[PDB]
């Protein structure tokens, strides 16, 4: 059958069904034999923890209660060498091998293809990540501003999934162990947080060969009683706001008045403060008039902008680090 | 209004702010003991000391890297323990965010930021540069500004007034002169400078010389023999940065603006028409909120992140400060 890699994996669900009833809002669980994952380019290289370790020349994130206890409560995660990560792994810390696509770079082709098949803006952030855990490790209840296609490779992993009644379309991460909401999030958080154990969540056991589509914003937590290994393909979720502000900035960056250095008005004398306010009024009027002339075509024309400079910077930095042998 | 005074004397801080900052370079010569006023200066006064304290990836830059990478790149990050090998091959070493290891200097940098009237959120750091054997950086301009303190050796700087772009918002290497980033293209005027910046000012920076290097000024560097310098590097956030931050904060509360965007030419004709009306409506709302913008709201955003490239690198490096390289 002339099928896409994604189609091959979610069969007998069609890609149209996926796009109409699941993406980008509802989770999908697709079960089957792990061998159908072998059409993912580079899968054989990340099929076992020993294989991932043989190729992954980068720092590894470790997360969990052992980190909280060692750090005397300062943090729940460290970035460490692959070797040290194995020491933490034995203490039940979850290991995250981020930007695994640097080390199976053939998957990058596929990811870009999948990004187009999902009709994501070209500029959307995308990567592969490997997650490994044992001894009850994993992640406590949280949500992400990203969506994931999750391919369970080894072991049985317990996911909790709950609808998020507090925020629609979150644009930042949040750990439920913060109960305090960060600034932007505070502006659109509604209602009471869920309990730490997500008591109303759906529990899903992921086994080898299970693919889980995980939409952005769902509350989730993970636990690996025994050793597990999974490969995630992780996508940004650029908002209309992202594209609109990129388009507006493209219209304004040409104007030297907008490129001039900004000034902290705090130290200024009152007359200078007022003059700055009049200068800024001029800018405000011009910004508003450029916003008023914004068109759909211009918004679409900025779909190839960098909407996640945090992810892009982390990719560049990790690429530069490959010159050290971790 | 005091921190720089003893270093740029006889230039006064008022003269510096009115006549030089943020557009024209200044060269202040004097005794290097001046620099003892900077917290932690003793700890970066030789390359040995820097290497003793700097527990982070070190950037190495130059011909030796071009060779090792078979032409792919001129830079990469290595361990402090491997950096000296590259230095001996004439690669320039960049110890980025050196202020992570001399925390003392943060207070100083913050005072300077306040003195210069920079937005509170402006990026700011210390960087040490070391090179020998003709190593350094080829002709380019930065979107950052730098206060440069020459500690050791005689370093050849070329400096050239930028006649092409005012207040650039990104980095540019003169060597890429066929190609121009889209944004830069939209405000570049005229022809790029000539190869090797023939009309440049040549300035030999000797120990105790401080160079103020404004954003956008063309420069390049060469260390014939060993050199060591400390930079204090500041972002240059534009009014556009604060204003778009303020506008985003007004809109991020509205779920319509947080909804997932789509690839235009992936969807059907019916869908392509159905998106136009929704986007026209959103554009109306964006415009209405832009018309509500006040100077107060712009200033209330001065503590935002205007430089995710720098902030991201800082967080990453902070997670590596006790890494066993
Ligand atoms: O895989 C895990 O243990 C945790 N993964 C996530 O939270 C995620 O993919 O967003
Ligand atoms: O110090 C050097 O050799 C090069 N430095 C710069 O380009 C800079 O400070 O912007
Ligand atoms: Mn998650
Ligand atoms: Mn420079």
């Amino acid at each position: 059958v002339t099928e896409s890699v994604l189609e091959s994996i979610i069969s007998p669900v069609t890609m149209s069904e996926f796009l109409e009833e699941y993406w980008p809002v509802k989770p999908l669980v697709a079960r089957g034999e792990v061998e159908r994952f072998t059409s993912i380019p580079g899968f054989e290289k990340v099929r076992t923890l020993e294989n991932v370790l043989a190729i992954y020349n980068n720092p590894v994130m470790v997360v969990g209660d052992a980190v909280i206890e060692e750090s005397e409560g300062i943090t729940d995660r460290f970035l460490v060498s692959p070797a040290e990560a194995l020491e933490w792994y034995e203490k039940g810390a979850a290991l995250e091998f981020d930007f695994t696509d640097l080390f199976i770079p053939q998957v990058r082709r596929w990811i870009e293809k999948l990004k187009a098949e999902l009709r994501l803006p070209a500029g959307t952030s995308s990567k592969a990540i490997v997650y490994a855990a044992k001894n009850g490790g994993g992640f406590k209840a949280h949500f992400d501003a990203y969506t994931n296609l999750i391919f369970q490779i080894q072991g049985e992993k317990t996911w909790k999934l709950a609808k998020n009644e507090n925020v629609s379309n979150p644009m930042q991460h949040y750990d439920l162990s913060e109960a305090y909401y960060p600034d932007d999030l505070q502006s659109y958080w509604k209602g009471d947080p869920p309990k730490e154990d997500l008591p109303d969540a759906e529990i899903v056991n992921l086994t080898p060969g299970t693919m889980l589509y995980l939409p952005r914003g769902l509350w989730h937590s993970t636990k690996s009683d025994q050793a597990t290994l999974a490969l995630n393909i992780t996508f940004g979720q650029p908002a209309w706001l992202d594209l609109m502000l990129a388009a507006l900035r493209k219209k304004l960056i040409s104007d030297n008045r907008f490129r001039e250095l900004a000034v902290n008005h705090q130290s200024l004398h009152e007359s200078s403060k007022s003059e700055l306010n009049g200068y800024l009024e001029s800018l405000i009027q011009t910004l508003s008039e450029n916003a008023e002339t914004l068109t759909p075509e211009q918004i679409f024309q900025s779909q190839d902008s960098d909407f996640d400079p945090y992810q892009s910077t982390q990719l560049v930095f990790r690429q530069l680090l490959t010159s050290y042998k971790f």
